[PDB]
């Protein structure tokens, strides 16, 4: 059990919305410079079903740009969200608010998409006791903040990085002997940290067991091999099962009970949220 | 017309790749320390078709990590890669290849998979005159990587940001007036105004922008637009388009159409990196 993404550094946060808005904005809005320098309103709506996520990125946009702009939250990050519902609302400057826009829904499209997959898939499998691992197949920049994402909508974090948590592969196990070997290497190194093995085989996955790790991955196996690793690790080593899974392969996989089924696909793609900023 | 993206700027990639090895790295590799400090080979395929971006992102990984690593690339950015084909190779350290890979990887599946959703739609409007182009809707950072992936797929880019060309939108909208006080302000960029309708299409027209958005037209209205504009103003149609509406968009003849899919969804094209 690792570590998991309750919220994202503001260092993080800070440094993302920074860059963000240079690259669109550098010397400055022209079209902004066009519009009444004045006080006015608005309001975020969807355009469809959400789990939101994002919000500390919206109000890093709005800080950086003109602490002025108030802000109101209808909902929060972690909320089904349903269409068309206004999610913040917005009082402030016109150009600043024109400027703030694009940045400020870029983030939560990204998010909340990520969110929203999330979700789907774990509703897919509530009937079973299976739980939703993500992986580094993650957009350069946004570990953390999909690890969050994730979290956000009902997925647990598998290990964040390279650092906090062990994974063995075929690549580690072929080298400096096979898996005995590794996992015991790995333990004399720091006793702290979570051994993971990855397997092809039930046959591997005798030896991650006899070799004490924590938990296994199952690289692609069947329905039938992930029923019997099932068996052979029940009381034994936790099982996650990876095979290029999808929101039309995780019900099939789920029905054998494993404890954690991990999913590139929640974080690799990205459907965006359709939302809009009304502005009067 | 616009600026072209045909190059990202160094220090853009390396930020990128240092904050995506840190964010991975951390202290370092704790698993890495399991495996042979020796050296190797390795090659990295791609499972399916594909438009390649990202060389210069790897490329920018290996000199961040080791600079021992050779790499030799058998397709470029913005070539058409076969299914099953490798795209590069690699000879050098277990471990640092080990450690580089996910980043790697994550960088190529990412920016490809922009370059190849665009090549989709451009193919898809092959026959026409029309033309595509990209939006302000990219993922935070990667702006100009997008623009180039885009760029890299056989589309063309917008303006950048908010910066480099007027965007007359609604909310600055009256019509003749605002592009008039732009080209005051400045009348060395391009001024464009979106429009909702056939009469604002005239006013836009009439005040001598330079280039027009058309939002969420009928197709019938399209086609008016079409007549009026030949030979005025460069057409734009937005309207929330997909793979499943272009064609009929195009049919219309309309110069260019706006299309924020390209960007704000990802489609990660499938890799693997061999090693050994």
């Amino acid at each position: 059990n690792t570590d998991q993404i309750n919220k994202v550094p503001n260092d993080i946060v800070t440094r993302l919305v920074r860059e963000s808005l240079a690259e669109d904005i550098a010397t400055g809005d022209i079209t902004a410079q066009l519009a009444e320098d004045i006080d006015t309103t608005a309001f975020c709506i969807t355009r469809e079903e959400m789990i939101l996520c994002g919000q500390d990125f919206a109000n890093e946009v709005i800080n950086q740009l003109d602490k002025n702009i108030q802000i109101t939250w209808l909902y929060s990050d972690a909320q089904k969200v349903p269409a068309n519902a206004r999610i913040f609302e917005l009082k402030g400057n016109v150009r600043s608010i024109l400027t703030a826009e694009r940045t400020i829904l870029n983030f939560i499209q990204m998010l909340s998409g990520t969110a929203t997959v999330t979700n789907k898939l774990v509703k897919l499998i509530s009937q079973y006791k299976t739980k939703l691992l993500d992986t580094r197949k993650t957009i350069p920049g946004f570990r953390l903040a999909q690890k969050y994402a994730v979290r956000c909508g009902g997925g647990f974090n598998h290990r964040i990085g390279l650092f906090d948590a062990y994974l063995i592969k075929e690549n580690h196990i072929r080298s400096a002997g096979g898996i005995a070997k590794a996992v015991t290497k790995a333990k004399k190194l720091d006793s702290n940290k979570v051994v993971e093995v990855e397997v092809t085989n039930l046959d591997e996955l005798n030896q991650a067991i006899a070799a004490k790790a924590d938990i296994v991955m199952l690289d692609n196996f069947s329905g039938e091999d992930i029923d019997i690793a099932v068996s052979i690790a029940r009381g034994k080593v936790a099982l996650e099962v990876s095979g290029n899974i999808d929101r039309n392969s995780i019900v099939a996989i789920a029905k054998t009970g494993v404890d954690f089924i991990s999913v590139g696909a929640i974080t690799k793609h990205i459907k965006a949220i359709d939302l809009s900023l009304q502005v009067q």
